[PDB]
């Protein structure tokens, strides 16, 4: 399919969005209402998403994380909007959003030309500090810079999974807007945390691994051109 909405403990969910290059988001169905992690990378992918929400849920769409300001993390923002769900982010890239929105479209459809000329669209509930929603039980914080200066990391401690977006993944790619030498640093950061964590989901590639993804993607950051 164009898109899976797949159970991988409880309440949280796993979202394989293979539109453009395939990335993973999180939806969280609670008591009140959904909480999704990612935006997904179009108005039209979000609203793909929300047709799969419908057939688990009648319960609202409360809101949308961007956990970071990029195209596949915030570009469905059109659509949560427009149905009145939150859009949420850090302060951090609320404002690297109206920076530099232009700037990661034009990127974006330099490899992806058939993806569209999107308007900025900002997140409406900006959080200063780290931030929970679900009744403690969705749990998003700063770690450091990484991928992006801004990304932030959504931990679900009842199901120990850990969604760190773009920045855990199988394959380096090609760092355009990282801090090399900071992350590692950055997932050296988390792991002291000692957050008890059984499943990490990988915003791209493969969704479903164990906490050993962090390793593997800092042993190949460690090992990159400007490390
Ligand atoms: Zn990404």
């Amino acid at each position: 399919a164009g898109m899976s909405l797949t159970q991988v403990s409880g309440p949280v969910y796993v979202v394989e969005d293979n539109y453009y290059v395939q990335e993973n988001s999180m939806v969280y169905f609670g008591a009140k209402g959904v909480t999704v992690v990612g935006a997904t990378w179009t108005p039209d992918t979000a609203r793909e998403l929300h047709k799969l929400i419908k057939r688990v849920s009648r319960k609202p769409v409360l809101e949308v994380i961007n956990t970071n300001y990029h195209t596949d993390r915030a570009g469905g923002n059109a659509y949560w909007k427009s149905i009145g769900a939150k859009v949420v982010s850090t302060r951090q890239t609320r404002d690297l959003m109206k920076s530099d929105w232009a700037e990661i479209v034009a990127f974006t459809r330099k490899g992806l030309p058939e993806y569209p000329d999107l308007p900025l669209v900002l997140p409406n509930v900006v959080h200063d500090g780290d931030f929970t929603l679900q009744e403690g039980k969705v749990r998003a914080f700063y770690a450091g810079p990484a991928h992006t200066p801004d990304g932030i990391f959504v931990y679900f401690p009842d199901e120990q999974v850990l969604y760190g977006g773009c920045i855990l993944k199988e394959k380096l790619g090609n760092l355009s807007f990282a801090d090399v030498k900071a992350y590692p640093q950055t997932l050296e950061r988390l792991k002291a945390m000692k957050l008890p964590i059984k499943t990490v989901i990988g915003g791209h590639d493969s969704p479903l691994h164990g906490p050993e993804l962090i390793d593997h993607y800092e042993a190949l950051i460690k090992a990159a051109p400007q490390s």
